[PDB]
């Protein structure tokens, strides 16, 4: 029935978008992480990372109102603190290929469902995934191979992910 | 699947209303004809009859509500007019029995949709029409058995089905 077809996407759509916000408050403590270590060209690309995350939670959020839904307010999971800077990147490529496969297994639901217009949100989405799983794999390659070397290099850089965003004051 | 049981139910509720949408207006034509007739008691129990179905039209109405449904404004059927007084108990009895094998089939449904709170709904007004039924048999029955003996006692009698109905005038 339509309405059966409706909440099934929906539902795959609110647990996709509670990973978005797990994966925005996990990479934003990882960012106040390598910042307070001064490792700025890396803080500065993860926070940049949470804000497509951030967007992706909000293209979510809009297509779950376009099918009479609720978007939901609760991430999925726990954030992980105190990781050292190997363990960031090691965990966030796992994390970002554990979603990829989510999203994939969410599309084919849509897909079922008959519902072409999410289905084609969850393919862009995934793009995106797949362009953040390759920074997370080829920083943790570089701190694998290189070391000290390395962050000898990201140490001290320009943490500015640019202007401040548009606010209301 | 929640989605697919409403739906379901709320089909055949809303087909069990045009059901008694359609006796309302089949039983007060009769009521006409039969207050016309000047056959008060046979004309004031058509109508408190008709004003049962109309109590099973809303408490139908109101659980496909709570359902989330639209409560049908369509009668199911056609409306026979000019009916003489045997075809009315005859034509009544036949309806009230197809009526009460049309909702225990809509009574099954709700078991296996898991509605319990319909079916018992189903359950209450099935055992009305059986009351109904009954009704109509009986008249029937003497009409045929003792034919003009029995409606010279009819004749003249009282229709009054009690006070006015209350209104907002
Ligand atoms: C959408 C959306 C969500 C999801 C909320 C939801 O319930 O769906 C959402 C959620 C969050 C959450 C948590 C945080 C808090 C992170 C933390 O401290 O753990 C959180 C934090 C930040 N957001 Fe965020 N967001 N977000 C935007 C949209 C959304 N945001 C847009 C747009 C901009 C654009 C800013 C700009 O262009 O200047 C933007 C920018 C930021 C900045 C950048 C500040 C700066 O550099 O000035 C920070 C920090
Ligand atoms: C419920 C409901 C329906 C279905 C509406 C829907 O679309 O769901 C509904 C439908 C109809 C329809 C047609 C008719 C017109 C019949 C015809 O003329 O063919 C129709 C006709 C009558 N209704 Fe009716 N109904 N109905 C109530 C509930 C419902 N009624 C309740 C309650 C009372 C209570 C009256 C009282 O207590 O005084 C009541 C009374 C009457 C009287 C009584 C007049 C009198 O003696 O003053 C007549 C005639
Ligand atoms: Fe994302
Ligand atoms: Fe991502
Ligand atoms: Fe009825
Ligand atoms: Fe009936």
């Amino acid at each position: 029935n339509r309405e059966d077809r409706k909440a099934k996407v929906i539902e795959v759509l609110n647990k996709a978008r509670a990973m978005e916000l797990h994966a925005i408050h996990q990479y934003m403590n990882q960012h106040y992480s390598l910042d307070d270590m001064d490792y700025g060209e890396l803080a500065a690309n993860m926070k940049l990372i949470a804000i497509d995350e951030m967007r992706h939670a909000e293209n979510f959020a809009e297509r779950i109102k376009e099918l009479g839904g609720e978007p939901t307010t609760q991430k999925e999971g726990k954030v992980v603190t105190g990781q050292a800077v190997p363990v960031i990147y090691e965990s966030d490529a796992d994390q970002e290929d554990a979603t990829i496969e989510a999203y994939s297994q969410f599309l084919k639901v849509c897909k079922e469902q008959g519902d072409i217009v999410t289905a084609r949100l969850f393919e862009r989405i995934i793009e995106e995934e797949q362009a953040h799983l390759t920074y997370y794999e080829n920083i943790g390659s570089h701190i694998k191979n290189l070391g000290d070397t390395y962050l000898a290099k990201i140490a001290g850089t320009p943490s500015s992910t640019g202007t401040a965003s548009k606010g209301f004051v």
